[PDB]
This record gives C-alpha cells, sequence and structure tokens, in this order.
C-alpha cells in the first residue's frame, strides 16, 4: 500500500487525504523521541525506542503544554493560533504530507513552528503542509518541540535541565528526517528547514550550532533571526529565571538538584500559571524561557560566531513583515485595542517606547523617541501609533534580521531578501495593525487556493508564486526558475543589498530595506548604551 | 544750517550726501569715547572729554584693529567684508544718516556690525545708511566698537582687563544716542538696535544685561543670538586664553598686572598675528575673544536669565538665513573651495563634523553624524556637502536663534520671525554656498535700489518690502501696517510658532523652524553629551 512505509523506528500506516480535487497521503503523529514525562522533564530528548506493529499515524499528535491565549475568545483570529489538541507533555512528534504518487527523491521542507518559544503547535490549520506538498511535488514535514519551561529551562551546569532541549528536540526531528525521509520519497540531502518567528529564530540558530549544521541543506527565515534580542539569553540569566520560577512555587532552591526535583513535582498548568511572572523588566515580545547561549549548542556568542564566519554556508531566503510590532502592542501596550483605530497620546506612545526597549535608560529612551516622532506634528495619533508599530518590528525583527542577512551574506553561498506587505482582503483584525506577524504564513502553506475561505484572485496567484518561490528555492537554492519570462528575484549582495516586496502588484527590486532605522538600532543605539 | 548741530559733548559739522536722485545729510566719525590707547587698552571706556570748537564730521573714522582676509585677495566678494579706512585703536565713533528736511522726533535705527567679534566696520559700503534714512525717514546710526584680544580679553578680578569692554564700548554709543539723537531729530524713546551675526547677539546681550536695557526700545536680530555657542565663554575659559596668548609673546605671566602691562606694550598687528592660536580646539564658527558670562555685564548664565524671564521685555523681530554654514565651511573645512562645486568624500564629511562640533565625544559625533546622513546614499557628495553646510548653521546659528526665541516669547511683548532665503541674482560666491551669512544685510541696506548694482526689479521690490518691515516694526513694535491690503506678518507665538519666508514670491506662512533638528541641537545632544 502507498500509505505502509516501513522506517528506521517502525512501519506506519498513514490515511488518504483530500486536496483541491485531488488526493494525497498524510503520516500525522509519528513519534522522533521518547515521552519527556517524568524524571525526564527538562531533560535532553532520548531517541524514541523502536516499535514492532504499526504506528497508526491516521491523525494528529497532542499539541505540547502551553500558554493559551484567552484575550479574545471566539475570536478567529486569535483561536487560529492556539493548540487545537488535548495539551501534553507528551508531544514530540511530526507530520508528513507526500505526494500521490509517492515520489522517488524529491525536495524535502520541514517546517519549524513560531509562538516566542512559550507557545507553539504543528498541528494547526495554517500550518496544512498538504496545499504545499500537492502543489509543489515536495515532501512538508512539520515537527513539534517542547515550550516553555518543558523546553527551556536553563539551570547551566546541571544535566538535569541543562537548557536549549527544544532546540534539541527540533534537532532530533531533523535526526530523523535525515535518517527516514527516504523511505517516504524525500531525498535527505535536499532538505530545506523553514520557519516563522521564533521558528525563523530556531531555523538561524541550527546553521549556528555545529550540531545541527550536517542535517539539513539549505533554510528559510521568516520573521525571525537567531540574534533576535527577545531569543536568546546567558546562562547567568538563564539561572536567575530558573531560579524566580522556583520561587513562585514555594519551592526549595538550595541546590540545582533540590529545584529539579520540585519542579518536577508539580502539574503543567502550575509552571504556565506563573511564567510571565519571571521576566525581569516589564515589557513587550520578551519571553521568559527562551534559548540559552550554552558553550555547547552555541560555542560562542551569536555575534562572535557571525563574524567570523562560524556557521553553514548554503543558500538562505527570508525576510520580514511591513508591520511586526502591531500584535504586541494590541496584546500588551496601553492605548491600542482590536475595535478602535488605537490613536495614541503622546502620553501613551512614551509608555509605548519604555515597554519597548525594556533594557534602556533614559538618555536611550531619549534617542529613540526623537528617531521616531515627527517634531512637526508631535500629537498626531495615528503618527504616534504607526510609530511605535515601527519601533517595536524595527527593534525586535527587521533590523536584527537585517544585521544577520549582512553577516551572512559575506560568508554564504546566496541570500534572497523579501519584504512582505499585502494586507489581506479577508483579515479579521483591524486595519491599524496593518500587514501582521504571522500573516504571511497563509500564503506560503496555500490557503488562498481553497475558494470557501474567501480569498481574492490576485490573492491566490500570489499565495502560487509564494509557494513557487519556496519550493524552487528550497529545490535549487534559487527562487527563481532557470529561464522563465518573469522577473527575476535578484540575489541580495553586500554590494547592493537588493530585495523584492511580495505583493499582488508587479514584482519590484529596492535596496537597503530600512537602513536609516537599522544603522540607529544596529549600530547607535547599541553604542549609546555601552557608553553610559 | 541743517548740517551744523549742538549736542551736549560739543558743535558738530555734517556733510550734504547725494541719494537716489536727492540728497541727505550725514554725521560721520562722531566721538562717543575716549581712545582706548595706551594705559587704556583693555580698560572700560570712558566719556568722550567735550570740545569746544567744531568737529569736522563730513568723513568716515577709522576702523578698529582687526585681523585682515586674505583669503582671497581682490574678490569683491570677501574685500567687500574688510576695513576700508586706515585701523587704528583710535577708533570709537559713531555714524549717522539724517534726513532732509531735518525731522523733529522720527524712528531711532541703531547698527550693530558683526565678524564674529574679532572684526568689523562701521564704515562698509554694504552699512550705508542713507538708503535706509532716506527711503524710511529714519535716523540711522551706526556705532562701532572694539574688537579682538582689544575687546574682549578677559582677566576676571582685574580692573585694568575685566572682559567685556567691547560691549561696553556699545553701550556707551547708545548712551550717546539716548543723551543726544533729538538734537538730530531723533526720538531716544523709539530707539531700535539691529544687528547681524556677533551683532546680532550683541543686541540680545543689550536685552539680557540690565545696565543696558533702558537705553534702547526694541530689537531686531538677525542671524545671531546672545546664547550662541560661539558668543561667549567661561572667566575661567577667558582667563585660560588671556594667558595663553601672553605665553606666545614671551610675556611673564606671573599676574594680571604683569601680563596686561606686557600685552599693553605690543604692536597691534603683534597681537593680531597669534590670536587665533589660542583656542582649545580645532574648530570652525569659534573665536578666541568673546564676551564672557562675569556676574557684572551679565548677573548670572544665560541660559538661567532666559528661564527666569531675567531681560527686557519689548518687541523683536529676528531670524535666519538659509545657508548660514556655507562661509565657515569655504574657509575652515577640507574639501570645499570656491571655485568647484565642492561635492564632499564620506572622509571629508567626518572631518567636517568634528570640526563643526568640536566640544563633543565619539558618541556625540555619531549622533550628529546618524541626524545627518541619508543612509540610502552615503556617498553622494552633494548630500554631505549640503548635510555639512546644514550641521553647521543649524548648530551655530538657528537652533539657539531659535531656543532663544522660544524662551523670550513667554515673556515678552511680541516676536515676528524670518525665514531668508533669497539667492541674489548677482552674487559672486559660488551657487553652492547657497544663502550665505550676511547675504540678507544688503536687503536691510537697501542697496538693490541703485540701479548700477545689478539686482533684478524682483530684487529691488524685496529690498523696499524689508526696509519697511524694519522700519515700521522700529517704529511702532509691529512690521505691518495698520490696515494695508497686503498680506500679514504674523506674529510669532508659544502655541503656534508661526514665521514667514522672505523671498520674491509671494508672502507664505509656516510654523516650526527646523524643529526636528533643533530638538536634537537644544535637547537631544547636549544631554547626550552630560551623561557622557
Ligand atoms: C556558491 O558556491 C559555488 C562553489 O562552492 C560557486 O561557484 C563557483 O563560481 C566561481 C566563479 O568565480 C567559479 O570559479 C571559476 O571557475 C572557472 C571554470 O572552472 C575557473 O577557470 C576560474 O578561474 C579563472 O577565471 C577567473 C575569473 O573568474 C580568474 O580569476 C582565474 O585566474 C582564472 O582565469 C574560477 O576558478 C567556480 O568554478 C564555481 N564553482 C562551482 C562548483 O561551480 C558559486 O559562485 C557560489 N555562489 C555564490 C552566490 O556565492
Ligand atoms: C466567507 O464569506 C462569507 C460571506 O461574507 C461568510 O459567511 C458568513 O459567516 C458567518 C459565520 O460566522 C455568518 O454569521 C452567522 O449568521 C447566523 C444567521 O443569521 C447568526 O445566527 C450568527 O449569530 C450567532 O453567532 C454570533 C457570533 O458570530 C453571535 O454573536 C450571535 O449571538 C449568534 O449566536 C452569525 O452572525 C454570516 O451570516 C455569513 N454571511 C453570509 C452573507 O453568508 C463566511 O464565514 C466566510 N468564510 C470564512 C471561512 O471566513
Ligand atoms: N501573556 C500576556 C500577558 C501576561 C503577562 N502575565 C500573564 C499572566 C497570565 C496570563 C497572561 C499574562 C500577553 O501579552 N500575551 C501576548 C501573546 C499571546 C499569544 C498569541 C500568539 N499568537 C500569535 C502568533 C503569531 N501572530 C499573531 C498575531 C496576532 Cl494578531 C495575534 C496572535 C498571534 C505569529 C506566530 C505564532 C503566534
Ligand atoms: N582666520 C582663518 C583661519 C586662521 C587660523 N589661524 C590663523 C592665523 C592667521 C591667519 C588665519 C588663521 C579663518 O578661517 N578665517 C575665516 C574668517 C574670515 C573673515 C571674513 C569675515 N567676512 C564675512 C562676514 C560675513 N559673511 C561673510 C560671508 C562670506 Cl562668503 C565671506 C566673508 C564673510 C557676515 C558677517 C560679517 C563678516
Ligand atoms: C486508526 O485510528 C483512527 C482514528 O483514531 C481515533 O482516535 C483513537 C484514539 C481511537 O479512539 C480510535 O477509535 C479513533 O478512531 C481510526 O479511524 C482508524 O479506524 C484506526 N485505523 C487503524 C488501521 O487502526
Amino acid at each position: 500500500s502507498e500509505l505502509l512505509v516501513n522506517t528506521k523506528s517502525g512501519k506506519v500506516m498513514g490515511t488518504r487525504v483530500p486536496v483541491l480535487s485531488s488526493h494525497i497521503s498524510a503520516f500525522l503523529g509519528i513519534p522522533f523521541a521518547e515521552p519527556p514525562v517524568g524524571n525526564m522533564r527538562f531533560r535532553r530528548p532520548e531517541p524514541k525506542k523502536p516499535w514492532s506493529g504499526v504506528w497508526n499515524a491516521s491523525t494528529y499528535p497532542n499539541n505540547c503544554q502551553q500558554y493559551v491565549d484567552e484575550q479574545f475568545p471566539g475570536f478567529s483570529g486569535s483561536e487560529m493560533w492556539n493548540p487545537n489538541r488535548e495539551m501534553s507533555e507528551d508531544c514530540l512528534y511530526l507530520n508528513i504530507w507526500v505526494p500521490s504518487p509517492r515520489p522517488k527523491s524529491t525536495t524535502v521542507m520541514v517546517w519549524i513552528y513560531g509562538g516566542g518559544f512559550y507557545s507553539g503547535s504543528s498541528t494547526l490549520d495554517v500550518y496544512n503542509g498538504k496545499y504545499l506538498a500537492y502543489t509543489e511535488e515536495v515532501v512538508l514535514v512539520s515537527l513539534s518541540y517542547r515550550v516553555g519551561a518543558f523546553g527551556f529551562l536553563a539551570l547551566h551546569g546541571s544535566q538535569e535541565a541543562p537548557g536549549n532541549v527544544g532546540l534539541l528536540d527540533q534537532r532530533m526531528a531533523l535526526q530523523w528526517v535525515h535518517d527516514n525521509i527516504q523511505f517516504f520519497g524525500g531525498d535527505p540531502k535536499t532538505v530545506t528547514i523553514f520557519g516563522e518567528s521564533a521558528g525563523g529564530a530556531s531555523v538561524g540558530m541550527h546553521i549556528l550550532s555545529p550540531g545541527s549544521r550536517d542535517l539539513f541543506r539549505r533554510a528559510i527565515l521568516q520573521s525571525g533571526s537567531p540574534n533576535c534580542p527577545w531569543a536568546s539569553v546567558s546562562v547567568a540569566e538563564g539561572r536567575r529565571r530558573a531560579v524566580e520560577l522556583g520561587r513562585n512555587l514555594n519551592c526549595n532552591l538550595n541546590s540545582d538538584e533540590e529545584l529539579i526535583h520540585c519542579l518536577r513535582e508539580k502539574k503543567p498548568q502550575e509552571l504556565i500559571d506563573v511564567e510571565w511572572n519571571v521576566l525581569p523588566f516589564d515589557s513587550i515580545f520578551r519571553f521568559s524561557f527562551v534559548p540559552v547561549i550554552d558553550g555547547e549548542f552555541f560555542p560562542t556568542s551569536l555575534e562572535s560566531m557571525l563574524n567570523s564566519g562560524n556557521f553553514k554556508k548554503t543558500q538562505i531566503l527570508l525576510g520580514v513583515n511591513k508591520d511586526e510590532g502591531s500584535f504586541f502592542l494590541l496584546y500588551g501596550a496601553p492605548g491600542f485595542s482590536k475595535d478602535s483605530e488605537s490613536k495614541i497620546s503622546r502620553e501613551d506612545f512614551m509608555s509605548g517606547v519604555k515597554l519597548s526597549v525594556p533594557h534602556a535608560n533614559d538618555l536611550g529612551l531619549d534617542a529613540v523617541t526623537l528617531q521616531y516622532t515627527d517634531w512637526m506634528d508631535d500629537n498626531n495619533g495615528i503618527k504616534n501609533r504607526d510609530g511605535l508599530d515601527d519601533i517595536v518590528g524595527d527593534h525586535n525583527v527587521i533590523c536584527p534580521l537585517m544585521h544577520f542577512v549582512n553577516k551572512y551574506t559575506k560568508f554564504g553561498n546566496g541570500t534572497y531578501l523579501y519584504f512582505f506587505n499585502h494586507r489581506a482582503s479577508n483579515l479579521v483584525w483591524p486595519e491599524w495593525m496593518g500587514v501582521i506577524h504571522g500573516y504571511e504564513i497563509e500564503f506560503v502553506f496555500g490557503l488562498p487556493l481553497v475558494k470557501e475561505l474567501n480569498y481574492t484572485a490576485e490573492e491566490e496567484a500570489l499565495s502560487r508564486r509564494i509557494m513557487h518561490y519556496w519550493a524552487t528555492f528550497a529545490k535549487t537554492g534559487n527562487p527563481n526558475e532557470p529561464h522563465s519570462q518573469e522577473s527575476k528575484w535578484p540575489l541580495f549582495t553586500t554590494k547592493e543589498q537588493k530585495f523584492i516586496d511580495l505583493n499582488t502588484e508587479p514584482m519590484k527590486v529596492h535596496q537597503r530595506l530600512r537602513v536609516q532605522m537599522c544603522v540607529f538600532w544596529n549600530q547607535f543605539l547599541p553604542k549609546l548604551l555601552n557608553a553610559t
């Protein structure tokens, strides 16, 4: 049968799924590691002990234990991101969508979910790999990994909670793909990893980590980069938070051995309930448990690694959305709300700024405010709203991504850069939020092809055009077809720094993506804070 | 006779001078103080001992001892600013242009020359008071004052060189006008002081100094303000330079009494020859001997005086030219020259910046460079040239003037603000220099009325229009005629900060003159340098 597959872990049985007047195969919830339960909460993952018999992979696995957004109960725009299955600590599985008939040795795409390292699910509707699998004849995998404290509690020195274990979950799934994807028609030497937000940063982290580089061929990074200020902490900061988490559960803090035991005794919701109370600053776009710079997974600081060329040299394709900041301002900044235009008083602007740049002193906060205020018109509430949207997006996503790109491009084998600025016609979030963190994903996964979802024709076109760039790039390391008669996404070079915007208009090429602001965030502001 | 006049100092005899198909009276070189020669070099001025007999005031007096520009020997554009009479330490005189027939009690305008407190002459062609006297039926006075070390060597504590004595020369001339101008038809209670550059700052200084406030009624400040960073130093900095000047003439530096004696023994050119070698920084738009903040002439710091309202409350009219920086860049910055377009390499830009902001550390220099560089286009030599022109103008003239205006306007009785941006059609300096420091003066003094000088008709019109604003303002404290049917120069208010541009176009009103840059120079940058 097309749906029975023998792998080095055991036989698996998939399921035939419909997709756009046709059908394909899917293998859902295949285990790649031992459950990380009990005395193994916080531990490195162990490889899954192989099974005799037939693993029923006809239905999605559990999502990992995570915080669940109840800010807009019922609202599709927010629930679409929440777990759609029972949560459990038993959650390390992957899902595979394979063309029909099964190919022999086609391109593989492995999706790594975002969600700030504290949430995410491999099983969400907007991550359904079938439209991509089917339209580009690729094998589309999506893995899962432990988020929150479960994935990222770091007590450096201990082996019981060494930190980074969620990145190790991802790595193990990548090992498994390397070792088994051929049984499904996949070419293990044309594996592309791709990801959004923390997934984007994850991908970049796998490019940096020596122990992950050999497991894949190329990378796509969407709206995330491993050097993002939210994406990692020092081992000391990790420790501080591990401990501080202890204190909120009246735990014994006298040794690592003592704390971890105490933390392992707790129910999962008891950890989720107090996870946000360990952040050292009142802040947005900061997350409690995240990768740590340990000297194991990351042998030195990211910045030193990037200067010296210590990373996988290959092709990458990456970029950003127009209004990355809006989602976090909505959820965490005073003045902003879903059902108004959220025009913003001076006073709430300055509140915004302090929240957006938490590590900054008063001189720093002034420098940021000077950069982003039109002083001819300092009480326009649209301008203050839009200016804060830009501050958050620039500081957290765009400028760090641009810094990664420029450093990568000195040593790599080709870089392709996009700026996604299309607001979907059927978006249910308000207009002021613009082109939002995460809303390119649905184009990448082909959802505008499903008539019932109410995209325009131009939007179906753009999705097809993007699915092709992604798949073609994953196949050849270039998103352009060889001699096509459409216009060419130029390569990004150190000298000229070209990129394209992705939307329904005729493709347009520009150069030096947000360079004015990024010189501020990447050169000036850091200098300013070092001196003071 | 119309040309014989009895004053409290003696009888004076003027001279009938032609002006535009008519004639008027002029009294040139009337002494207002004892020569400041010998044991009186560096001293407070003493009032001129009255004379019996008739003082021949038919010809211009000597100009004061000053440095003489030989950068462009023969070139009209530069020689027009140099002394046109024998220089001497005997130089404290004034000049008076009176309508024919002599009026009884008309408005008086007293001009104070600029030239960085180190040069200037009351007798230059471009300061000929006759066109104004005649066209607006005002009595136009122009005084003179000691520049350089002669005017400004400050050894606080000594009475032999107390500093500020050149400002005291101006004050004495103003005393004399107060006491005698009525004999010439002048109304001593409608005296307007007006000045450019250091003269502008002088005027503002007379508004601040309690001992000068009662001697005049209103003020016009052109491209200068008493808070300009070049316009004054502390008594310690004054001392340091007084001394350092000693050292360059192998003077005995053991006491004030010893140094001054030694400095009084020297010929004037011996002081001029080494005057520039005492500046503490390599710099432009900085001048060696300038007013000092002494607690006598200025009872406290300018900034504290301005916050507390300690100054003359009256009407003022003031403003700036478009390209104030260009003249100093030409004369003192590498890359810039008279006969090319002076496009400017990155490397010469950064040299520019260091020169323009001499008191600044490296973090400061970065902050300035960030503010003024288009990072999309960081090798456009026109943009780097123009950006440096703006840095110098903004930091030295515009932003300090704007800070003065906003502080004055909280406590004063009306403020009128202009932005002069007309490039004269017959300018002999190159185009890149733009609208240059000092080149509104010729409009204010009516030179575009003389056919032989080659102004267009539109330029004659603008000059008439400006002469009228100045004279009407000096007469009533408002530059507008009561019910005229031309458009009104609005008042500058704290709330709305309106100003007009002065040129050949239809008058246009705007608001918040260079406010983006001036928040940088007046708030951010000073904070930045205090913290570091
Ligand atoms: C991604 O990586 C691959 C390689 O890992 C890379 O392809 C390489 O491109 C260069 C282009 O310079 C090729 O180098 C040349 O190859 C020719 C033909 O064999 C040689 O004759 C060349 O030497 C002559 O010409 C040079 C002028 O170009 C002279 O400088 C020289 O003195 C000789 O006269 C030269 O070695 C190279 O062959 C390929 N390699 C492969 C495997 O194709 C590709 O460019 C990379 N892409 C990016 C975007 O970084
Ligand atoms: C694609 O576009 C179409 C057309 O624009 C769109 O169809 C709309 O879908 C919603 C489904 O949510 C329909 O709204 C419901 O209509 C019924 C009958 O009149 C009401 O009872 C419903 O109200 C209940 O639920 C509300 C919460 O939403 C409660 O507030 C309320 O108290 C009730 O319990 C509800 O309004 C809507 O009528 C259609 N419109 C049309 C013209 O068909 C479709 O959803 C789009 N598809 C996608 C996937 O977005
Ligand atoms: N946690 C609170 C504040 C808080 C602080 N302490 C707490 C204690 C208990 C409960 C809450 C708190 C807070 O500010 N949460 C913001 C994060 C909510 C998670 C939703 C993540 N889902 C999204 C995600 C993405 N985009 C989104 C866009 C919008 Cl418009 C909305 C949601 C998106 C893209 C990546 C995947 C997740
Ligand atoms: N003194 C040298 C450098 C120097 C340093 N050390 C020295 C030693 C000896 C000789 C020279 C030096 C220097 O940079 N000088 C610049 C000042 C020259 C004075 C001319 C002042 N005249 C002007 C003045 C004004 N505008 C001008 C516009 C232009 Cl384009 C040209 C001249 C203008 C307006 C106010 C009146 C004076
Ligand atoms: C495999 O399982 C399919 C769906 O599983 C569903 O959930 C599990 C936990 C059970 O409760 C099961 O009864 C549910 O159906 C079944 O539809 C399918 O029949 C099973 N197939 C095979 C080959 O065993």
